[PDB]
């Protein structure tokens, strides 16, 4: 029940705000009782009172005053301490998260993390800011109300408390509606905001198969269900609202049931009774607008038990923990017995079954095994991201657990097969790798890293931007980088992984050779796949099914006749905003009709009451008056009922057409963003999370831009103009002073009701980059964990978010402030309007009624239009966002993907012919790869390409694609201009292969299908794929066959699995012409020759191209190509390349 146990002086400052918000409660009550009093006395007299009245509105200042100050003072602790406990909980959840161990982050989603630790917590911050004092306050008040009505009333008070419970439920069921808004919209709309959070993570993928079509059915389908769910929100709050607007007609008429009872009634004249009606149907507000703290409890208690469940994981293995201790004197030695593991996703599969290895110090050792042998298992192993499950592990003699992760990952850096990095500059990746290189380890690993071309003839050497997951930056670029940041922390146990043998070879010697510079000084762990990096090693281990079958060095294999020797034998406005007229026009006036009745709705029953005043005034007027006092009351709750009819009708029609609106917008939305060109998605501007706010965060403010500040609009406007007219015809000298305060007193009650809109609204955008920081932590939290940078990561966030808690607590303060002096001014109008009237009253101007009719019509309507300004959103920036959407829908790509017009061939012949092809990136279009080269491919030709890394081999399959267009030259498609053809045609049929394809997290069977968009891929063709890749054998030995589950980035596969996969579904495409990039790759190069050969049993009847560093794929080809810095220095047989000396004849030398 109980949650709060830090911060004692908070505690202490809660009890005195709640104690001032209770004092508060009670003085409204007695404000009550004064104003009863006062007409009383007003009444009697009118069957000197000059002082009595001064003596009055003195005591009506001071007790404003003070009810003021308290509501401020109360107010300020209150969102105090909410901030700070806000502060304190997201501190410790972050400190928990950086102790987490990996396998808990395995077990629960990091999306799903990231979810929870912000919706969690704002929902705690938004019902624990205020909900807790206004309930309080409220409780007071009702408690107060009650108390009078039972020592005053008798039958009335009975009456009163007897009907108060109706009201009471249905302000309290209101409150908790109006309160509870973005719990209903943003959860039902999670579903559609991930889905296209995957859709945008994976675009590129997208355009290249073109399989826009199910992603729109996807989003189709999840606007429908939230507009769906908006609906019946919105009709529930309709009801609710008619309701609570039926409630105040049934008090009234049961208040006029008096009659024949007259003002005396009991004992006390009319004063006394209407005093106890105002008390009573204070008390009923109070208790319904109580109800929204309770309604939220269960919320809070259920979030903050979330919240301490994850911060009370207290795991064995702590990254906090002072029992271990820190290694000095770590020579070089790992030794691993009986080593093993099993995954947390497949605890059945067992990839280690027990092995016996030994590395010394400056010993570089390889490992050699089959698909999924355990290599990158083994390396993860190592890093200690999990644990081992039977064995010994350990390093320099010493168990792991000695040092902990903490000592383990701290003191060793590893680089995995595809190393992630982030959409920064060279130069930040750097630092975030070491922070305290000081410029020169940076530079020393720059040296060694051999990156010198990409770093100097780009811009911006040091500060060169790439893009999201490094996509500016090629694959061998991004290799070097990750190499140079491992470099740069100056570890002691080296872990490399693909280094460069990605593209081409050539490039490998020239990094291989600077890994020899420095191999001695620390032991180092490399996987190798190349004749000649094996050779370089100085000792090689083979390992099969988790076991080391052979240990040596490389003429020490080759003599064992084991699997080293098998391998190498086989190798060998208006108009702008108001859009809602095509769908709205037959609507939006019946919605005009309602808010007009709306503005009549607050003055005429402001004039009807005031006909009841006087009518109990002048001692009730006389007994014929009883029969007018009736007719009054029967009128207003007929107008009563007619406002509420027209109010719930005017909310369902309101809902109804936003709901639509939304709906199209995001429609449209969606069908611009896949309608749009490669190139606009490659900007730091068009970012994943920051796209996905805007799209998320645009139905809302559009909303509140247009309906709902059009209905609040003309429900001010009405209700100004009634009161100014009603003031004028029933007031001569007292519309003045309610004239003066009209302004003031709107302000107060716009900025009068919870307005937590804005605080949150404010919030997000501050914490906008806290939050975008923990995304990227949690995300890369294996990275981090690696390099035991969890304390820098939670002081830079703790950094980041103290900004925004300072203005969150100026925020809170000056809303706090806002809200006392709205009710300072109110209590002071109220005095100063009592004033104004008894004088008027002394003097023979107006008669009493008329001026007390006068005064509650203006302050009636004022209150009025200040709670339709607060409550319903009006002109803010929602409107600017509405700018970028619009200009958005409006853009237009400069490449026509969505427009049909393209030539059909009769017939694809599979024909190629590029002459004098120049292309520039976007980007960085000062530094061009192609200078003209040419290219010409025939029907059932196998094409390979070598060269440089980064030559524009690449550059070129992509452009193939349709991807971008050349500057200048000539490309054609069996002698037909590319540009003149249909573009999703062209790419579907175009079975493309990336470097890094992007596999979707679902089921293998759901992302083969995939592959084959726009047609039902049956269980035949995945079978089919299968075996072709030779996946079948796999899939069985996996659990759950084609079913299982895909992670994070495959985080249930290995880099050699994602691209069998993807080969596989390009395979399952059908695509008349296949290009693949980094196919072959490390991926277990044994096991790749299977694959391979049997591509080249399927490359039949089809034009093929495979990128790769191994010469013996590149030999099967039918013509290979080697650009030199994007010229093709030569092309032809391979015999014609081995007699020339050119650089495919020194590469194949070296090799
Ligand atoms: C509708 O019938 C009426 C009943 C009571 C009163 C005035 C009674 N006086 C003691 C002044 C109290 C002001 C009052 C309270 N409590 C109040 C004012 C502003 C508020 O913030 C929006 C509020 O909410 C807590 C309550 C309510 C009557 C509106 C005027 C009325 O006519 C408008
Ligand atoms: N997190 C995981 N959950 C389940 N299975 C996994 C996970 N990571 C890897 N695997 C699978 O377990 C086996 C581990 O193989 P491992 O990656 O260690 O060997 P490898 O020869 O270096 O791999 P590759 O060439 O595919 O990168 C492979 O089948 C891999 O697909
Ligand atoms: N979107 C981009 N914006 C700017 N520069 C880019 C972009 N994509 C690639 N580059 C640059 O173009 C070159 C990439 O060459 P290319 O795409 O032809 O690859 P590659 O030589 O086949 O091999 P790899 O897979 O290693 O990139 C590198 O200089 C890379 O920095
Ligand atoms: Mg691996
Ligand atoms: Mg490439």
């Amino acid at each position: 029940s109980m949650f709060r146990y830090s911060n004692w002086l908070d505690k202490l400052y809660m009890v005195v705000g709640t104690l001032a918000a209770i004092i508060h409660g009670a003085g409204l009550p007695l404000m009550m009782l004064v104003f009863g009093e006062m007409t009383d006395i007003f009444a009697n007299a009118g069957n000197n009172l000059e002082e009595d009245m001064t003596r009055y509105a003195y005591y009506y200042s001071g007790i404003g005053a003070g009810v003021l100050v308290a509501a401020y003072i109360q107010v300020s602790f209150w969102c105090l301490a909410a901030g700070r406990q806000i502060h304190k909980i997201r501190k410790q959840f972050f400190h928990a998260i950086m102790r987490q161990e990996i396998g808990w982050f395995d077990v629960h989603d990091v999306g799903e993390l990231n979810t929870r630790l912000t919706d969690d917590v704002s929902k705690i911050n938004e019902g624990i800011g205020d909900k807790i004092g206004m309930f309080f306050q409220s409780m007071a008040t009702f408690f107060t109300g009650f108390i009078v009505g039972f020592t005053r009333g008798w039958k009335l008070t009975l009456v009163i408390l007897a009907i108060s419970p109706v009201l009471g439920l249905s302000a309290a069921v209101w409150a908790k509606i109006l309160s509870s808004f973005t719990d209903k919209e943003l959860l039902a709309y999670a579903k559609a905001g991930a889905v296209a959070e995957e859709v945008l993570a994976a675009i590129r993928t997208v355009i290249a198969f073109g399989g826009q079509k199910k992603e729109l059915e996807r989003y189709n389908k999840n606007l429908e269900e939230a507009k769906r769910i908006g609906i019946k929100k919105a009709i529930t709050a309709n009801i609710s609202i008619g309701a609570a607007f039926l409630l105040i007609y049934a008090s009234y008429a049961l208040a006029f049931w008096y009659g024949t009872t007259l003002v005396l009634s009991g004992e006390y004249s009319i004063g006394q009774v209407l005093t106890v009606f105002f008390s009573v149907l204070i008390g009923a507000f109070s208790v319904g607008q109580a109800s929204p703290s309770i309604e939220a409890f269960a919320n809070a208690r259920g979030a903050a038990y979330e919240i301490f469940k994850i911060i009370d994981n207290k795991p064995s293995i702590d990254s906090y923990s002072k029992s271990g201790h820190k290694p000095d004197n770590i020579k070089g030695n790992l030794e691993f017995r009986n080593v093993h593991f099993s995954y947390p996703s497949r605890k059945e599969v067992k990839i280690l079954k027990g092995l016996n290895l030994k590395v010394q110090s400056g010993q570089t050792v390889a490992l050699v095994g089959n698909s999924g042998c355990g290599k990158s298992t083994t390396v993860q192993l190592m890093q200690r991201l999990y644990d081992p499950t039977e064995g010994m592990v350990s390093v320099d003699g010493q168990d792991i657990r000695t040092i902990n992760v903490r000592f383990l990952r701290e003191i060793i850096g590893v680089v995995s097969q595809e190393p992630v990095l982030f959409a920064t500059t060279i130069a930040e990746n750097i630092r975030y790798g070491r922070e305290n290189v000081t410029m020169d380890e940076i530079e020393k690993a720059v040296k060694e890293a051999n990156a010198y071309d990409f770093i100097m003839k780009l811009p911006h050497k040091f500060d060169t931007l790439v893009g999201e997951r490094g996509a500016q930056l090629s694959g061998g670029q991004k290799q070097r980088i990750a190499i140079a940041r491992a470099l740069v922390r100056n570890p002691k146990i080296l872990l490399l992984d693909e280094a460069t043998s990605a593209l081409d070879t050539e490039s490998e010697a020239v990094v291989q050779v600077a890994l020899d510079k420095a191999r001695k000084g620390r032991t180092t762990i490399v996987i190798a796949h190349r004749l000649s990096t094996v050779r370089n090693a100085d000792v090689i281990a083979g390992f099969d099914d988790g076991v080391i079958v052979e240990k040596g060095n490389h003429d020490e294999l080759m003599k064992e006749k084991g699997i080293y020797f098998k391998l190498v034998t086989m190798q060998t406005s208006f108009w702008r905003i108001m859009k809602l007229n095509l769908t709205e026009w037959p609507y939006f006036v019946v919605g005009v009709f309602c808010a007009i009745i709306n503005g009549g709705l607050q003055p005429a029953f402001a004039i009807i009451f005031s006909k009841i005043i006087g009518v109990f005034t002048r001692i009730d007027d006389p007994e014929t008056k009883r029969q007018n006092s009736n007719l009054f009351s029967l009128l207003f709750l007929a107008l009563g009922i007619i406002s509420f009819i027209t109010f719930f009708l005017q909310g369902f029609t309101f809902g109804k057409a936003g709901e639509i609106l939304t709906k199209r917008l995001r429609y449209m939305v969606f069908r611009s963003m896949l309608r749009q060109d490669v190139s606009w998605f490659d900007d730091p501007k068009n970012t994943t999370g920051a796209l996905t706010t805007r799209l998320a965060n645009d139905a809302a403010q559009v909303k509140g831009a247009i309906g709902s500040r059009l209905a609040v609009i003309t429900q001010n406007i009405a209700n100004l103009g009634t009161g100014i007219i009603i003031s004028f015809i029933y007031g001569w000298q007292l519309t003045l002073l309610l004239l003066a305060i009209v302004p003031i007193i709107a302000i107060a009650g716009v900025v009068e009701m919870k307005m937590l809109s804005g605080q949150a609204l404010k919030d997000k955008k501050e914490l906008e980059g806290s939050g975008k920081i923990a995304t990227e932590a949690i995300e890369n939290f294996r990275t981090v964990v690696s390099l035991t940078q969890e304390q820098k990561f939670e002081h830079m966030y703790a950094q980041s978010l103290q900004v925004p808690y300072r203005n969150s607590l100026r925020k809170a303060h000056i809303f706090g402030i806002t809200f006392s002096f709205t009710q300072a001014m109110m209590y002071f109008s109220y005095a100063g309007c009592f004033r104004f009237g008894a004088y008027l009253v002394a003097h023979k101007l107006m008669s009493f009624e008329d001026v007390l009719l006068v005064f509650s019509a203006v302050v009636f309507g004022a209150m009025a239009v200040g709670q339709v300004s607060s409550f319903a959103p009006d002109y803010a920036k929602a409107k600017i966002s509405a700018a970028h959407i619009i200009m958005i829908i409006e853009k237009t790509p400069l490449i026509d993907s969505y427009s049909t017009e393209g030539l059909m061939p009769n017939t694809l012949e599979g024909n190629v012919t590029f002459g004098e092809v120049v292309f520039n990136y976007p980007t960085r279009p000062d530094i061009p790869v192609l200078q003209g080269l040419s290219l010409e491919v025939k029907k059932g030709q196998t094409l390979a390409l070598v060269g440089s890394s980064g030559c524009g081999k690449s550059t070129v399959v992509q452009l193939l694609e349709r991807f971008y267009d050349p500057l200048a030259g000539k490309v054609l498609l069996d002698g037909k201009e590319i540009k003149r053809l249909n573009v999703q045609w062209l790419r579907a049929h175009l079975g493309i292969v990336s470097q890094e394809p992007i596999l979707f997290d679902c089921s293998i069977a759901e992302n083969i299908a995939y592959g084959d968009n726009s047609r039902v891929v049956s269980q035949e063709e995945i079978v089919r794929a299968a075996k072709e890749a030779n996946i079948h054998a796999f899939i069985e030995s996996l659990p759950n066959k084609y079913s299982t589950k895909v992670g994070d980035k495959g985080t249930q596969l290995s880099g050699g699995q994602k691209q069998r996969i993807a080969i596989a579904r390009a395979l399952v495409r059908q695509p008349h012409i296949l290009l693949l990039d980094e196919a072959t790759s490390a991926l277990d190069t044994e096991s790749e020759k299977v694959v391979q050969e049997a591509l080249d049993k399927a490359r039949e009847g089809r034009t093929c191209i495979v990128i790769a560093h191994r010469l013996s794929t590149i030999q099967n080809a039918d013509l290979i190509v080697v650009f030199q810095n994007g010229r093709v220095k030569e092309h032809g047989t391979h015999q014609q390349l081995l007699a020339q000396k050119g650089i495919y004849f020194s590469m194949v030398s070296v090799q």
